[PDB]
Parts: C-alpha cells; structure tokens; sequence
C-alpha cells in the first residue's frame, strides 16, 4: 500500500 | 536542533 516502507524520512524531528 | 535525524520515521509514506 502507498510508496517506500513508513511515514517521512529519517527517524524523529530535527537534526540533533 | 530538534530530536533525531529528518522528518518521521521511515522513507515515504506506507509499505509498498
């Protein structure tokens, strides 16, 4: 279902 | 700044 494998890019909010 | 590394959790957006 959808595209790829989750939601976003990445793990979390941020960089840090 | 922020937490973590991007934006959610993953790459795109379900699992497919």
């Amino acid at each position: 279902v959808g595209a790829x494998a989750x939601v976003x890019w990445x793990w979390x909010w941020x960089w840090x």
